DNA sequence: TATACTGTATATATATACAGTA
DNA sequence: TATACTGTATATATATACAGTA
């Protein structure tokens, strides 16, 4: 349930209060900032807002209203065959901002700091240009490599000496660009 | 003017109360946590850390109480205050205390890059086959201890780099932490 | 019944002074 | 005078019910 014009008024001026003084609004300062002659007026929107689930109210105590990161979605491939949780990490840490997390599964990125068992920062986005990490689903598998795109030839390019670049042509297999390798967090 | 004992806990209470109700606490509910009988407790401190200019009493207004994530401090040689990242630091094992530029290729092998951030727990206790953060007279060095009495060798992993051996009765050695993790933000084509 | 208010009332939550003790 | 409290008191800040209007 969406709330209404005025609905929203009280719950941008609840959050621009908290943000100037450190703390929520009284039903009075509700209403003396919004031009309500009574108090009430600011109370029953505030119940209003607490029925929508986007508040909530805290009985009996005074300035009682509580307002109501980047997601693991699973393992992406670094060699070997193919939402979990949620991780708080600054999603504007990245260039360019990362949007969700992936496990790497493999050893086929080793060489340039890519384990196995790192979480990948990725990018959402289509457009990517050869010689970026791309994030690339083949067949429902998802794999992380080095992109080398030539029309109907794409090649995705490990950074190890044992592993060898895999080949796709995509007159006979799909292919979809996931996104794009911004960052890795390594935790254990 | 430093805050006391005491102080701080109350300090801490109120920054601790914000984060968790996003409210600042009463006198009352100050007093009930902290453990006192009285609400002029917590009155008297609150009115105490104002003077030393840690928070500001609004003066009437009920919960009236203002206070007044990760950090990189510089870089650590692998081989060869700065910065804020808003970073978890309960997202390692140990807590991250500080984050650490790292500046050669020594620990390649297990992907520690040049300029990668070294998430660091702040502590002097280590054990052998830990990733550690050390201090060889006044170079901070990222490496893997192996503690042998007093020739204390530091070994990289990379097979091009060879180990440094620091000998204890001669050299200044300071554990400075713990490496716990690694977060990687360049913006690479 | 719902939004969106005015206007009044009131129990209680809350800050905060004052008087003490160690 | 300061820290660190107990214990009591109270004006007022505040939530919140209740009766209306459009």
């Amino acid at each position: 349930k969406a709330l209404t014009a005025r609905q929203q008024e009280v719950f941008d001026l609840i959050r621009d209060h908290i943000s100037q003084t450190g703390m929520p609004p009284t039903r009075a300062e509700i209403a003396q900032r919004l031009g309500f002659r009574s108090p009430n007026a600011a109370e029953e929107h505030l119940k209003a807002l607490a029925r929508k689930g986007v508040i909530e109210i805290v009985s009996g105590a005074s300035r009682g209203i509580r307002l109501l990161g980047l997601p693991l979605v699973g393992r992406v491939a670094a060699g070997e065959p193919l939402i979990e949780g949620h991780y708080q990490v600054d999603p504007s840490l990245f260039k360019p901002n990362a949007d969700f997390l992936l496990r790497v599964s493999g050893m086929s990125m080793k060489d340039i700091g890519i384990m196995d068992g790192d979480l990948l920062a990725v990018h959402k986005t289509q457009d990517v240009r050869n010689g970026q990490v791309v994030v690339a689903r083949i067949d429902d598998e998802v794999t992380v490599a080095r992109l080398k795109k030539q029309g109907n030839k794409v090649e995705l390019l490990p950074e190890n000496s044992e592993f060898k670049p895999i080949v796709v042509d995509l007159r006979q297999q799909s292919f979809t660009i996931e996104g794009l390798a911004v960052g890795v967090i390594r935790n254990g």
